[PDB]
């Protein structure tokens, strides 16, 4: 996972159709992320921005760099 | 996360749309957390104060910090 | 982390529902698995009675608060 | 949680509105339990006696002592 | 736990009204246990024989004796 | 549980009502194992063959060796 | 643990819904974490896109299967 750090990335969650959307600042093993400047997707449309975001692994379904 | 002790934040949780927002006391690894002048939020409106409150990991979607 | 709270009269949420199990925080560990003592349930906000002393287990705790003095 | 051992005690579930009673036999920290004498109990209601079970922790919402 | 060994348990899962019944073989504190001759019963009747079946700890609410 | 490696078993999981019949090739006290030549069954009606699979513990209720 | 794969075209299978990813296994953990390539997401065995590199975490895996070419 490390190779994504500083990408631009989507998190996507178990439940719903969510995505957290942005730069990958940080994680460890354990799958806990911090995100900058992540934006909320729901079934891909913007919902806003929060700003740094430090989400917990157990959400988490999967991981993804967002396309050039 | 250290980061953001004694910052203003919002603890969002896995259901529903709640987020409790206070100051963040203390914490650790595993995301238990310390929240202080702690206020409920049920999308995006407040439902009162609580006063410190300690939330488990489990619960928690993400963390933000409240803009300044 | 709780260790602060115990002797302090506590307000125990769960995840499901909306109780709140009210009381004296007797001990606890690291765990959130905490005991309660003159416990007294409250289902939205309505006491529902005063179970005794009680051991609660982390998992199904959202958070403790400290009952306003 | 020592305290209780053989003592008359009801374990409430997490779910359904079950809690069996019986003598608290033995435990361990784990919350895995042993109950004597144990009785199933619905909404206060008994529906019968069990023998000696063996309670995994995870069901266990919590666990009282049963009014001597 | 091990005293059942050898025993005629119940071991009753969470969901469900679903008991399966038959000699408790081997274990361990993992509540991970072996049963033998097992049978597969909802309500309280049985539908049907399984042989041997390895049962996992999480889906366990609880084990019990059955009555000799 | 080693030693139903190389027989013939059937892997119940916790929800609906779906066993994978197949080989058990390899496995681990974590639940975790590796079947071959699986075959999906639902309400015992075959719905087509897997290959080789693997299987992750929790979402196992149980393991049984398939009638010889 | 499951280092056979590695470099396969495989399949995994979500316990929820009928969604199964699609893609090549590059690289994994006894955790289950698993790194997979050309993903490609399939509901009820229908192509709903391509997502890139996705890592998995292992929670929400069920199974993994071998792709059969």
């Amino acid at each position: 996972l490390k190779g994504l750090v500083n990408h631009r990335v989507g998190v996507k969650l178990k439940f719903n159709s969510t995505e957290y959307r942005g730069t990958l600042v940080s994680t460890d093993n354990y799958f806990n992320l911090q995100l900058n400047e992540a934006e909320e997707f729901v079934a891909g449309v913007s919902h806003g921005t929060l700003g740094e975001i430090f989400i917990r692994c157990n959400n988490v379904l999967y991981i993804r760099e967002l396309p050039n």
